[PDB]
């Protein structure tokens, strides 16, 4: 679940602002998102959305009818570590680690203000 994303964000990178912070981001941080990657952490968004692109497409997830942001799973954090908790099931765990991968990419991909809020129409 989103609410679950931001809040794994905000264990992997301490003094996050997850929605403030990776919204409207380069040319994939946000809803949808076409273009060339504009550089590492657009390209970790480019990854996610591909990573829900096959969530969906998976008979795991098959009773699964909206969005993956809408699917609720199992987490835990500890020293700023993302675990993805053994007591969840196919769809879950997978939706689980599309997060988790990111969160991790996020925190280790440079951030330039000049990227955000990018002219998406005019760049992507
Ligand atoms: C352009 C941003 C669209 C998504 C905004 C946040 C939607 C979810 O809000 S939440 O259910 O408390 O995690
Ligand atoms: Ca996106
Ligand atoms: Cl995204």
């Amino acid at each position: 679940a989103l609410w679950q994303f931001r809040s794994m964000i905000k264990c992997a990178i301490p003094g996050s602002h997850p929605l403030m912070d990776f919204n409207n981001y380069g040319c994939y941080c946000g809803l949808g998102g076409s273009g060339t990657p504009v550089d590492e952490l657009d390209r970790c968004c480019e990854t996610h959305d591909n990573c829900y692109r096959d969530a969906k497409n998976l008979d795991s997830c098959k009773f699964l009818v909206d969005n993956p942001y809408t699917e609720s799973y199992s987490y835990s954090c500890s020293n700023t570590e993302i675990t993805c908790n053994s007591k969840n099931n196919a769809c879950e765990a997978f939706i689980c680690n599309c997060d988790r991968n990111a969160a991790i990419c996020f925190s280790k991909a440079p951030y330039n203000k000049e990227h955000k809020n990018l002219d998406t129409k005019k760049y992507c």
